[PDB]
Order: structure tokens, then sequence, then C-alpha cells
């Protein structure tokens, strides 16, 4: 599987989800998850997201850890997303801003 880390919360480009042949995003109000018994690991999103937010699981940076469960979670609960659409109103500022799973909605 691959997995959303913390820089996509506030940001949400959803460039990720066009590249997706088998469609396993799924859409929060701030944040994207990856579906992983959906995941094939083509790995074609990571070049794609602007956040570098996503890894492949085996590369998920130790303090981001806790996502690999929190995208399994979400994704059971989370609305499909398929198409990418308007990255969210401030991204610019929230990119790069660390520890931005303080702020992530559900
Ligand atoms: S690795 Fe491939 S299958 Fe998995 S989420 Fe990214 S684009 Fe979709
Ligand atoms: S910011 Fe999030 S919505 Fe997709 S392109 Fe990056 S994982």
């Amino acid at each position: 599987a691959f997995v959303v880390t913390d820089n996509c919360i506030k940001c949400k480009y959803t460039d990720c989800v066009e590249v997706c042949p088998v469609d396993c995003f799924y859409e929060g109000p701030n944040f994207l998850v990856i579906h992983p018994d959906e995941c094939i690991d083509c790995a074609l999103c990571e070049p794609e997201c602007p956040a570098q937010a996503i890894f492949s699981e085996d590369e998920v940076p130790e303090d981001m850890q806790e996502f690999i469960q929190l995208n399994a979670e979400l994704a059971e609960v989370w609305p499909n997303i398929t198409e990418k659409k308007d990255p969210l109103p401030d991204a610019e500022d929230w990119d790069g801003v660390k520890g931005k799973l303080q702020h992530l909605e559900r």
C-alpha cells in the first residue's frame, strides 16, 4: 500500500487521484487517504503530489507512522474520490507546515 501523510492536511491538492488506475482514494474535508487493500502499489501517485505527502508504506517516516493505520481506518468511512478538484483555498500557506495532524477534520 501507499500512504498519505501529514503534509496533505489543509493542502489537499487532489492531483494524486488522476493517476490512480484503481480509484483507491477516499475523501475527507481537508485530507485524502488510500485504501490499503485496494492499492496495487503502482507508485504512480507518489511523484504527482505537490505536497510530497505520499509514501510507500515501507518508507513512511518514523515520525509519521501513525498515518499508516489512519489511512486504513478512514478509508472505511470516507467517500471515494476519483476526480481532481481545486486545491484547498490556502494550500500554499500550509504546504510544509509540520504537525498538521492536529488540524485533521473527520
Ligand atoms: S500506488 Fe497506485 S494504486 Fe496505490 S494509491 Fe497510488 S496510484 Fe493508486
Ligand atoms: S496534497 Fe493530498 S490530495 Fe493528493 S495530491 Fe497530495 S495526497
